């Protein structure tokens, strides 16, 4: 405990609003600011560019863009001691994209002050059902008694179970939905919604959100989680 | 045009009956489901008082449910509830089951994580019996074990009391819900503010679109109304 310290250990961001933007990288200064300030985990969802329910030509372009962006980010993540991680379904992804994700995770694992997780082909319901599948597979092997399955056991199989629970979730762009993102992990997260469009989102407003989180922790306490 | 939610959820938090005008507004506007959670590990005497209050409230509400053609439902863990409360819940559900205009669900000893892990337990028990291959488990199969799966997904979730958390309520069911937060404490929550929240919901659906499930629900309801 501490009277002065109220920094969230795990921040999640739903990046939205470029679809409404009429007229330099936004995420990079946020990521750098987080690791410099001591945030332990940052988990992000590109609300438009990870929506792969589009014509196959567009999905192909989006995957190529993701690959080029991962490649460009690896040396930057090494420079700032950030571990890159990916969550989501990999079973239907092109082999080159899977290899590139593994490569990026392997190149950035050493000497990591913060984990940056990118949601790729991810959904919160998918995550929960995947955890249930893994639990049932363990039951089939005799490793779990199905009658003893409870919240604490199930939590060990959901994505990001080795990181702190999400303390703060930010969504830009104006909508007030968490849109099937980190449903289990953000069960007790403070939710910060802003109409600022993602391309116009600033480190200053991010700091404001952190101060809002601190004030809400003072006002409503920390939760059970 | 004007967009009404199919399923409203409320976290009643506060740091005359408040819920009754809200229930009546839902019935009058065609809301199909209203699910409520009294937000707040206490001395046993306080737990007993709360249980007795819940029992008396269920008793008081049954005739209103008949009057407005509302079906009563309860979600949450029943394994540690007093047997008299469990029997009263079963009786209320059976007495109101034929009512088909709206479902009012009261969450008692409920948590969203509990709900999800309970679904996982049921699926794994079926696997243990050899009824299901664990490799078949996916979203569509799992969804049938989560509470309220026969009702529309939550479109609008209201939380009173000032905090901006969903606090482990309907995590699966509110995956695409619009979230409406108000500083108003629950005892002071009015049907006028509920009307305002519904108006805000309509504007947000116009600006940010309907969910996919909402669009399919509306297609189906148009096909059926004919």
């Amino acid at each position: 405990d501490s009277e002065e310290y109220h920094l969230p250990q795990h921040v999640a961001i739903i990046m939205d609003g470029n679809n409404r933007f009429a007229k330099k990288n936004v995420l990079d200064p946020i990521v750098e600011h987080c690791v410099k300030t001591g945030v332990r985990a940052l988990t992000v969802f590109a609300f438009s560019s990870e929506n792969w329910n589009r014509p196959q030509y567009e999905v192909d372009l989006l995957m190529k863009l993701l690959e080029e962006t991962i490649h460009e980010q690896i040396p930057r993540m090494k420079k700032f001691n950030i571990a890159l991680r990916f969550i989501g379904d990999r079973s239907r992804l092109p082999s080159h994209l899977v290899a590139l994700m593994e490569d990026a995770e392997q190149q950035t694992a050493h000497h990591e002050a913060m984990t940056l997780t990118i949601a790729v082909s991810y959904g919160g319901m998918w995550d929960i059902a995947n955890a249930a599948k893994q639990v049932a597979q363990a039951v089939s092997r005799g490793e779990i008694d199905a009658d003893q399955i409870n919240v604490d056991l199930f939590a060990k199989y959901v994505s990001l179970n080795d990181l702190p629970a999400v303390d703060l979730l930010i969504r830009t762009g104006g909508d007030f939905r968490i849109s099937n993102f980190l449903l289990w992990q953000a069960a007790y997260a403070e939710l910060y919604f802003t109409d600022t469009l993602w391309p116009e989102f600033t480190v200053e407003e991010f700091d404001h959100a952190l101060n809002v989180f601190s004030g809400r922790e003072r006002r409503f306490g920390k939760t059970s989680e």
